[PDB]
């Protein structure tokens, strides 16, 4: 009944040295709801006290109709555009590139239903980033 948000990360922190390439991990299963959720990545203290990093969903295809990963929307924002990625809306792992001295904190994966009726409708987990000779 209860639609039913979770999300998991299997690293709770990782590091890289600054102009490399790294992944934040992140998966999600959303209990009794088969619409597709909207995907945030958020830099910051908390999901909310935080910028944007991404931003996705998949596009709606119709009452059954697999989601498609090149029908969807996805975004990069601010200091973080063009470096930042999502390869898979289903399984939302976050891949920075040209990873810059202050990309060093914590990164909130962010899934949510596109309305959140209810407080279960949300979730997030955060995924500490360290630069090294900068963290």
């Amino acid at each position: 009944g209860q639609s039913i948000m979770t999300v998991r990360t299997t690293h709770t922190e990782v590091e890289v040295h600054a102009g490399g390439t790294v992944e934040l991990p992140c998966s999600y299963q959303l209990a009794n709801d088969t619409q597709p959720p909207v995907i945030s990545w958020l830099k910051g203290a908390s999901p909310d006290r935080s910028t944007k990093v991404f931003k996705g969903n998949y596009n709606w295809q119709g009452e059954g109709l697999g989601f498609v990963e090149s029908d969807s929307y996805k975004e990069s924002f601010g200091d973080f555009l063009g470096r930042a990625s999502v390869a898979n809306l289903a399984a939302p792992t976050l891949r920075l590139t040209h990873v810059h001295p202050q990309d060093g904190g914590r990164y909130w994966c962010q899934v949510a239903q596109w309305s959140i009726r209810t407080e279960f409708g949300l979730d997030a987990k955060s995924v500490v980033l360290k630069v090294t000779g900068h963290t």
